[PDB]
């Protein structure tokens, strides 16, 4: 039960997931785009 | 060391992953749409 290198690792994980999230939204926006042009 | 801010962080992580999951299915559905049939 020390301190937490674990929290630090989870924070990186959650930041990396938010980065994949903005990219996925970018893919989605680009798709709902070329469903026109 | 007895409680868990860790659990809380993991719960936000897992929720964020389920959000990317629905968007990824929305991408795939949109793709299998603008396809052959």
């Amino acid at each position: 039960g020390g301190r937490e290198g674990v929290l630090k690792k989870l924070r990186a994980v959650e930041n990396e997931l938010h980065y994949n999230k903005s990219l996925l939204e970018e893919v989605k926006d680009e798709l709902q785009k070329m469903r026109q042009l």
